[PDB]
This record gives structure tokens, C-alpha cells and sequence, in this order.
């Protein structure tokens, strides 16, 4: 269904070159300021795990989350970071797919 075309955002995030600082969650503990500055953490296997059980019930659940992990990069990253400027290039990507399909 709308799913589909989830899984197929997802797997292309997951496979691109931008993606190594979305593959896994913030480990608080090797990043000082983290829990006390990013309220909702998100990561692109945080996303994959809840797509594999079945926790989204519409796609725009779905994008949600992978705006909340452009915006979590946007709020703890400066834009000329390494992974500021990744998170811009996974952000663009995100959006640009994400409209050839809606
Ligand atoms: C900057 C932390 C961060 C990452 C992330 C994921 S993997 C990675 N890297 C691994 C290899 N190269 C070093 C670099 C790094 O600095 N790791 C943590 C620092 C330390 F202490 F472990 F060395 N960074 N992803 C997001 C979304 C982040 C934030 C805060 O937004
Ligand atoms: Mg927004």
C-alpha cells in the first residue's frame, strides 16, 4: 500500500553514501549534550524496526520520523559539520523522493 513506497525510501536512505551518521541511534554516552538538547531521538534503524513490525499505519507516520531525524541533525549539528552537511544531503534526498511518489 503506502507501504511500498516506504520501503523503498528506506532502503535507498539506508544504502547511501550520507546516510553513516543516520544508521544507528546517538549514543548519549559518547555525545555530551545529547539527551539534555535532542527530546525525541530518531534513526533510520529505529525506522526499519518499527516498518518490520508493522508500526506505521500510514505513510505520513512514516515521514515523520524521517523528518525528526533532519531536524534532530539540524538542532545538535552546525551546518558546516561533517554531519551537518550530510544530514543536508540525506534531507534533500529524503524530500526529493518523497515527492516523486506524492
Ligand atoms: C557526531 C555524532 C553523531 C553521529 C555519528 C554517528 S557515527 C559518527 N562517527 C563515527 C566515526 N567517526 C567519528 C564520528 C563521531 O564523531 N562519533 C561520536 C563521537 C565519538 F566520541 F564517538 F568519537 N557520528 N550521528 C549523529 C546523528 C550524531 C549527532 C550528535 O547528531
Ligand atoms: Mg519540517
Amino acid at each position: 500500500s503506502d507501504l511500498t513506497f516506504c520501503e523503498i525510501i528506506l532502503m535507498e536512505m539506508e544504502s547511501h553514501d550520507a546516510a553513516w551518521p543516520f544508521l544507528e541511534p546517538v549514543n548519549p554516552r559518547l555525545v555530551s549534550g545529547y539527551r539534555r538538547i535532542i527530546k525525541n531521538p530518531m534513526d533510520f534503524s529505529t525506522m526499519r524496526h518499527r516498518l518490520s513490525r508493522g508500526g506505521y499505519t500510514s505513510s505520513e507516520e512514516f515521514a515523520a520520523d524521517a523528518l525528526l531525524v533532519f531536524d534532530n541533525c539540524q538542532t545538535f549539528n552546525e551546518d558546516d559539520s561533517e554531519v551537518g552537511k550530510a544530514g543536508h544531503i540525506m534531507r534533500r534526498f529524503f524530500e526529493s523522493r518523497w515527492e516523486e511518489f506524492y
